Order: C-alpha cells, then sequence, then structure tokens
C-alpha cells in the first residue's frame, strides 16, 4: 500500500485515539454508520446526503483512500457535521460530538 506520509501517518494517530478507550464515553456513537432503519430514524438519509463514521475513515486509511491529511480532516469534520445537522443543538449526541472534535481539532493542529 505505500508508508504513509508524515502527516497520514499523524492523522493515522488521531483516528487511533478518537477510536482509544480513553474517548469511548463520548466517542462511540460515532464508531460505525448510522443504520437509519435500527434507530428508528426514517428521515436520516433524506437529511444527510454524505454519511460518514470512523470505521469508514479507518477503512479509507488503510486503503490509503486519503492523499493528504486535508481530505482526512474534511471527512472526520462531515462526520459531526452531519451529527450538528440532523440533531437538535440540545441533544447529548451532539454533546458528545462537540467533545470528540476538541479532541479531533487540537491534535489535528499539531500537525507536523
Ligand atoms: C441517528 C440520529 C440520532 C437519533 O436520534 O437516534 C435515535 C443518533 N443518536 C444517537 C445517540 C443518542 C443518545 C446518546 Cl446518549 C448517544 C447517542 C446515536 C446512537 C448510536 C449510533 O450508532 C450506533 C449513532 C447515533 N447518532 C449519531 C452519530 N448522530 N446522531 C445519532
Ligand atoms: C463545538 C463545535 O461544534 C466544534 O468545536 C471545536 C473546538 C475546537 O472545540
Ligand atoms: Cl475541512
Amino acid at each position: 500500500m505505500g508508508k504513509l506520509s508524515e502527516q497520514l501517518k499523524h492523522c493515522n494517530g488521531i483516528l487511533k485515539e478518537l477510536l482509544s478507550k480513553k474517548h469511548a464515553a463520548y466517542a462511540w456513537p460515532f464508531y460505525k454508520p448510522v443504520d437509519a432503519s435500527a434507530l428508528g430514524v426514517h428521515d436520516y438519509h433524506d437529511i444527510i446526503k454524505h454519511p460518514m463514521d470512523l470505521s469508514t475513515v479507518k477503512r479509507k486509511m488503510e486503503n490509503r483512500d486519503y492523499r493528504d491529511a486535508q481530505e482526512f480532516a474534511a471527512d472526520v469534520r462531515l462526520m459531526f457535521s452531519n451529527c450538528y445537522k440532523y440533531n437538535p443543538p440540545d441533544h447529548d449526541v451532539v454533546a458528545m460530538a462537540r467533545k470528540l472534535q476538541d479532541v479531533f481539532e487540537f491534535r489535528y493542529a499539531k500537525m507536523p
């Protein structure tokens, strides 16, 4: 697959951290694709045109889909944006998204 660039190594590090046990209390809703039928949210795919989640980001990293850090970051941010778009701002899952995005943005800012 070829060695990840230095910046994408940092991105992969961030991804591993987001999936790690220390953040699980607020990261878990973002681990896998939203299953709209399972959750009973039958309007989800009318509202969210481009679903994203951490397992999909991980697959894309493993498959070398991301050509740079910017592309990676856009997907992680898309995941958070979908959450902010679908849910009311006072929902528990939105608070969790904000917390995980704080973890993400502060470490992404430490890009070599
Ligand atoms: C799908 C919409 C929303 C919902 O109303 O579910 C019933 C959902 N809430 C939740 C959610 C609701 C309350 C709390 Cl405390 C945590 C997550 C949700 C749950 C599981 C899951 O994957 C297994 C994804 C979730 N998620 C994400 C991401 N963004 N919005 C949600
Ligand atoms: C809570 C906002 O939607 C995202 O905040 C990012 C900041 C680094 O906490
Ligand atoms: Cl972006």
